[PDB]
């Protein structure tokens, strides 16, 4: 139910996770 969005300079890694 997190969705964490990290981004790294372009790099977006949005994890949904419980």
């Amino acid at each position: 139910g997190v969705c964490r969005a990290v981004a790294r300079r372009g790099v977006a890694r949005a994890v949904c996770r419980r």
